[PDB]
């Protein structure tokens, strides 16, 4: 936290590997002004990002775990997911780095002794990828040894540096001039005051560039604070610590570097003349080093620029130097590599892998990132990705708190005496300007990556993920999408017909159930009612098995149906439940389909009048209405007339009413599956004698405009004539078991002998339904000389007004019209309004 | 008789008048009667060969014709150039058959390509396709009046008499030339379809010209240029490749190529004023591209073997014996090239000429003629579709400023305010005259909308709709999305920077409509998508078997009209949001049952309302005669599938003491039936009470105040787990949880080992932990005092009665208590009073209080009795009091 987080592991991200290696050259390339001024600026944008960062952590108690859980319970999860893409992303980067950077120098310091392996830059990217191997076998060694090894590493690095100073200061010595060291001089200083440069990085913004790369302890006070034991005031006087040290270390080791060191070399140990004979002047004179032709033709074997490493060579105890060099690198890998492994843990953290169950996915991906990067092996190119990703993480933090700061958010009132919205946005401005100014399309394109991630992450559905199993995620799914639905409105253009089938147990009739599920799979909602008579207690544990093995026995058939089961006195008080209750939202049925009443002859007139009953309630409440009758009743699995195909037999529709499209709408969807698709489709409309051919040329046009696809048209212009002589005597003996015979008194005199039966018939009233009842048998002659061999038969059902079309003579019209056949006849009506159009809004 | 069906009845048979949502010559409209009267007691138009195909021709028609082909097919071979051509046709005829299937389904109205985009896709992305599609058109305008203005100076040079200078004369003549056709668009579609049939009348002389050229015997000065009239010979040296300069490559020759054929839509754009569109669009269009095609074919196939290649062009180099040593199969004819085909220096032939195909026609003027139509014709249609597009778009209001154009004018509306716009724009862009840099931009806008088309018909076929009934069926879905993949491909292909910015203000545009929140709904797949969505969710949850592993708290809150009561709405959102259903119940009363279109509007009104303060609730209603009847029904039958309630939140009716008595009876009735449906049960309770946006202390912040638990009865941990998860919001994350654990008084507590361990597995992070032992203690008999007085109005006095006559009096007054009950409920009615003197010295400055709910025997207790209980229990309070007690099941299954 303070040198494995702040100055030693943080140091090669701070001040350390990243400095103890490349820091010098940047140093004499640049001079001493340059070089403080640019470690002022990192100074500055570091110290605003730590200020920030720490008023911002120490808001409530604290709940350790990690600094992406703090951030995000601060802030919010909006925020909180692009931070922590950010963050994952940089350590990775980072750890890919500090690992080439390591490598490379520990290859250079093998070299030192003078035998080559394989090549100068394919060695070292082998060396890497074995370090880079070793940490991922090291992934999950042990818990207590990182903490004894950062002690370990504090301690060398400090020896490491006391060893440096005591040895930098060189006096004049032969084997120091080999390297150009030549101790304290005023000219020295003078040359250092000024500027130089050499390569093509030979700008300023260069020097900045490299140097942002080793300034990650303020997100050390980001990603390395959260091991505080008191949470309360640990955190910011860290950090704070931290980055003065930092500083001064920085500033004094530019210091002594500026005044002990040479910028030209000889690369011969006695290239010496006397005076007058050879070339020798300058400061050399001191150690007579002429570089003349040296200096011009880029030949400096050693020196300041002229090699990376001049401290190694400026310290008496060479091995020490390089030991805790590495030590120093390699700790600060391990650090970045684990910061990163837990960001992706913690995300995760709620598959598991041994006792702690942590995420080896996400450290493999962190390995596989760093791997992809690492191959190139160039500090050079590598450092400024890291800072650009850096500063963008740290602006995007900064400029987030100022932005909760500023509008109130609901729970934001963090406890930092020295905390400021002002300093928070001027942060972020200038963190802006820089991280623009340092390269400019790379940095506009990791802009545009993160805000990318910050706008398309947040778009998930199912936002929390609880409960990780099947069950849950299928649980989290539906009740998102089933939420999202509210928010859309309704349109013609995408009508459904949600359907209520009165099937009771599903096991005692099918045909309904196969007929329902072929046009409406996986088109719209189907829903399968069963009403239990009788009074009881309900609740009880059996009732649920029940329902369970109904699913299962329903699941079986793959067949997509919901199946719903309620208590009640009679059927008719449970459908009215079903209609009024059951849906969810906009999901909610507006058909009704049940069967017809194969025996409602040999029954109490009670069932007849709950069995009309129920249509009138259906019709009371805007729903349409199908009455579905089959020849035989409708009372392994067993095996019916919907599951065979069918040929290339005809659908015949006898389209008699206007109903708003309904009675078309149910064949069209039918043709529309593998099994009704070989039918031809025909319509019988009525009309005149005397005009039929401008009536077949409208309808045609009309269906054209619906687009529906339907092959003929025939016109029936002698539906009002009068039935046959012996059709209309079977329709008197029908009924003559329900004449009351008062059709002579007055209609309040015929109210009291109704309460006890009121299912039966004045003959007043056979008066005035006398014409309706005729068309009704008139009918059936019709269908049975054109419909004798069809697949499917669909008529209009009629209506009659309440109160005045008791429950017998209804149920006396519906018999009538489907008789004799070998039916799968189909009664519609629909709610009297469009469901079709031929418009485009 | 003899009379038409119908007219002895009520019931009206189908008419197209039923369906048409207009007016009409005849001006009384009619309806069909609703189901309550049945049910209960007592103008210049254009066909598609002068409107579509002429237009969608002369745009795909160019000047690439005249001065490119012929050096592309001496380049690159007949072969190649076949090919190219094909490519390209398969891409542009792909798209007119997306084009073609998405034009038939209803009937189209004015607005061209913007109106079929976004009324079938809708209008987030058809928004800004309309913008950049309306620019990419009124800047096409003025790049066609720019290259008729080169070709106007070049030949006027040619003639030997130029007035200022190459870039001053290109800026006056367009001018004038722009002036001139704005001038012509003003006048009215028809003298707008006059020129454009006498610009097809030119070219097509044109044509007929060259080929008749291509045919008679050369002259000298045409034999010495390197035209000599079918010979086999040329056609066999001419089928292989020559690549020749830094543009000699397949890759060149098709990014030269294609951008001159691909614009297919000049015909549907003017939509509006056809005559049958659905029967005019797709033949027009087909035709058009087939044409054009066969076209360019022909033209390659017969140049390709008349020229050769190089000539020099002098009339002295005929072949005489004695002087030059011929080559090539020009000596064969008696010509000879050694030369400049030897140094590569000569000015003639076909890869190096470029007006070769007016010299082999018998009379320039005519190909001069031919150049100037094709760029009039052009520049004409984009001006006129820019100006239609641009109407419909602003008459929509979806943007805030540009609503001032759509002015229509006399008799077709016509809009002059974007005519001037678009001209002024035009003037503006050609003043510049140069634009070799602003080009691939309008390409790739063009691109875009292709690509937006094709995937708009791929999107509407996979969902499939049971309103998509398209009358074209003559496509296919894959094919679209392979179109719209290939269209981006193209765009990417052709110049990276330019489709970087394209792509970039495509998603800007949709960016702002989307946060505009538009106030239109014309039904689009998206929406029918959600739908199915939704669908196919419910659908996999039903299919997996149940098991224990995913309890969740589902609940079912009384709370009438939403904006009653809305502190119980935002408490209950409070722990529900994103994690369960909730759902809010109504019960009206109603005589009888019925739905009129009035209950519509108010649910669809309370569904707006709830949805405006971000809850997720669904709305429902019922029609009963009393409140018990209708909370039955609603826990009955509510729910699908899994997605059921199974808790059930009341609040609390202060108004007992003054009320009739069944009023609490059917009160008390309703605890006792969610009791008795395995239930849940959660009453609420307030001091002042429950009954733009009025606010609630539910949505203000906490602070540190403390949250105190009376835990008293092990029921399954739902009186712990309701506190728990109202403690992980960022409003009650400060507070802190105080648990007073007399850890189970009736429920064989345990002392101190065991207590802490219970919390501990519900991961709480339970803060402090108290202990009461007083219970039985004997209460201040002043508190107890308040306690008979408020019990006595309900005083039946029947001491002396015996248990069997008792049931008698109750026939008609249940309510009232019993004197045996007095005295066998004693006990259990002092611990509610005692209970209440701890917590008044506890929480009086806590935000909530969380008690175990009493409970009882049906019958075992009266019920006005039970009501009294609950009063003493929370009275005389500040905070708000919740009253729980759970189904006894484990919730322990929740956590992950
Ligand atoms: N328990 C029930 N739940 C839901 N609907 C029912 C129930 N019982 C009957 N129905 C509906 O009533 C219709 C037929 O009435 P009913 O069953 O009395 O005639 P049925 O089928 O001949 O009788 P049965 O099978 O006894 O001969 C069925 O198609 C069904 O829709
Ligand atoms: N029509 C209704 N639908 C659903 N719940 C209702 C309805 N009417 C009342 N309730 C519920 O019954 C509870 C008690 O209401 P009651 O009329 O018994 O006393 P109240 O004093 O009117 O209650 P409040 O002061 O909350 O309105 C209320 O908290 C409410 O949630
Ligand atoms: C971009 C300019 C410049 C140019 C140069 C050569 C060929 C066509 C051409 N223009 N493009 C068009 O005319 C064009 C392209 C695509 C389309 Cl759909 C259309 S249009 N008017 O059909 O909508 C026009």
């Amino acid at each position: 936290g303070w040198v494995k987080g702040v100055m030693i592991r943080c140091m090669l991200n701070i001040w350390g590997v990243i400095l103890y290696l490349r820091l010098p050259w940047i140093t004499a390339q640049a001079g001493i002004v340059l070089t403080w001024i640019i470690i002022l600026l990192s100074v500055t944008v570091t110290s605003i990002t730590g200020l920030s960062i720490s008023a911002i952590s120490t808001n409530g108690k604290v709940k350790s775990g990690g600094t992406y859980f703090l951030i995000s319970r601060s802030l919010g999860p909006e925020l909180g997911g692009s931070i922590g893409l950010i963050f994952a992303f940089a350590n990775a980067v980072g750890v890919a780095m500090h690992t080439v950077g390591f490598a490379e120098t520990v290859r250079d310091l093998l070299q030192e002794y003078g035998a080559p392996i394989v090549d100068p830059i394919n060695d070292i990217r082998i060396i890497a990828v074995v370090s880079v191997t070793v940490l991922l076998a090291i992934s999950l060694a042990g818990m207590e040894w990182e903490s004894k090894a950062q002690v370990l590493f504090f301690l060398v690095i400090m020896v490491s540096f006391a060893n440096y100073l005591v040895g930098t200061l060189i006096p004049p010595s032969e084997d120091k001039a080999s390297k150009g060291f030549f101790s304290y001089r005023a000219d020295i200083f003078v040359q250092n005051l000024v500027p130089d440069w050499r390569g093509p990085d030979g700008t300023f913004f260069g020097m900045f560039s490299i140097f942002f790369p080793s300034a990650t302890g303020i997100l050390a006070g980001a990603n390395i604070s959260g091991d505080l034991k008191d949470p309360a005031i640990a955190i910011p006087k860290g950090t704070l610590m931290a980055i003065f040290w930092t500083t001064i270390s920085y500033l004094a080791i530019s210091a002594t570097i500026g005044s002990c060191v040479v910028r030209d070399a000889s690369g011969v140990l006695n290239d010496t003349v006397t005076p007058g004979w050879g070339a020798c002047e300058g400061l050399a004179c001191s150690y007579g080093w002429n570089f003349t032709e040296c200096t011009q033709q880029h030949s400096c074997h050693y020196g300041l620029i002229n090699y990376y490493q001049t401290m190694s060579m400026v310290s008496g105890f060479a091995p020490l130097i390089t030991a805790g060099i590495f030590g120093a690198t390699l700790s600060s890998a391990l650090a970045c590599l684990v910061s990163a492994a837990k960001v992706f843990q913690c995300l995760c953290e709620d598959k598991g892998y041994g006792k702690n169950k942590e995420p080896v996915r996400g450290y493999l991906l962190a390995y596989a990132i760093a791997v992809a990067f690492i191959i190139i092996a160039e500090l050079n190119t590598i450092a400024p990705i890291i800072s650009n990703f850096f500063l963008c993480s740290y602006a995007l933090i900064n400029f987030s708190c100022f932005h909760a700061s500023i509008t109130n958010s609901p729970g934001w009132r963090p406890s930092f005496q020295y905390y400021n919205k002002w300093a928070a946005l001027f942060g972020a401005i200038i963190s802006v300007v820089i991280m623009f100014l340092l390269t400019w399309w790379a940095a506009l394109i990791a802009i545009g990556v993160v805000l990318f991630l910050l706008l398309y992450v947040i778009y998930k559905k199912p936002e929390v993920n609880w409960g990780s199993s099947v069950q849950a995620g299928s649980y989290n799914l539906a009740l998102s999408y089933s939420v999202g639905l509210n928010e859309v409105e309704d349109h013609i253009k995408n009508y459904r017909p949600q359907c209520l089938v009165l099937t009771g147990p599903p096991n005692f009739r099918p045909a309904l159930v196969d007929f329902v599920g072929t046009f409406t799979r996986n088109l719209s909602l189907m829903i399968c009612g069963h009403v239990l008579i009788g009074p009881h207690k309900q609740r009880m544990p059996e009732l649920q098995l029940i329902a369970n093995g109904h699913t299962k026995w329903l699941n079986k058939r793959k067949i997509k149906a919901f199946y719903s089961d309620v208590i009640a006195e009679d059927l008719r008080r449970g459908v009215q439940i079903l209609m009024q209750a059951a849906g969810l939202g906009r999901m909610k049925p507006n058909i009704l389909v049940v069967g017809f009443k194969k025996n409602w002859q040999s029954a109490h007139p009670a069932t007849v009048e709950d069995y009309i009953g129920i249509l009138h309630d259906a019709f009371d409440f805007n729903y349409g209405v199908c009455v579905m009758r089959m020849r035989e009743g409708l009372n392994e699995q067993a095996t019916t007339i919907f599951q065979s195909e069918q040929g290339k037999k005809t659908i015949d529709i006898y389209w008699l009413f206007d109903d708003g499209g309904l009675t078309l709408l149910i064949p069209y969807l039918l043709g529309r599956k593998r099994r009704w698709s070989k039918c031809k489709i025909r319509v019988f409309v009525g009309g005149q004698i005397n005009r039929m051919d401008q009536e077949r040329k409208a309808i045609i046009s009309l269906l054209s405009k619906f687009r529906l696809g339907f092959h003929e048209v025939h016109i029936l212009p002698d539906i009002n004539q009068n039935p046959r002589a012996e059709h209309t005597k079977r329709f008197e003996d029908m009924i003559a078991p329900f004449r009351l015979n008062d059709g002579f008194k007055d209609e309040a005199t015929v109210n009291e002998m109704r309460r006890d039966c009121p299912w039966k018939i004045s003959d007043e009233e056979i008066t005035k339904n006398r014409v309706k009842s005729l068309r009704q048998v008139r009918l059936n002659e019709i269908v049975l000389d054109y419909s004798r061999d069809a697949a499917l038969i669909v008529i209009t059902l009629p209506i009659g007004r309440k109160g005045k079309c008791p429950s017998s003579l209804y149920m006396a019209w519906l018999e009538t019209l489907s008789q004799d056949l070998r039916p799968p006849v189909i009664l519609i009506r629909g709610n009297q309004e469009n469901v079709l159009t031929f418009y485009c809004q």
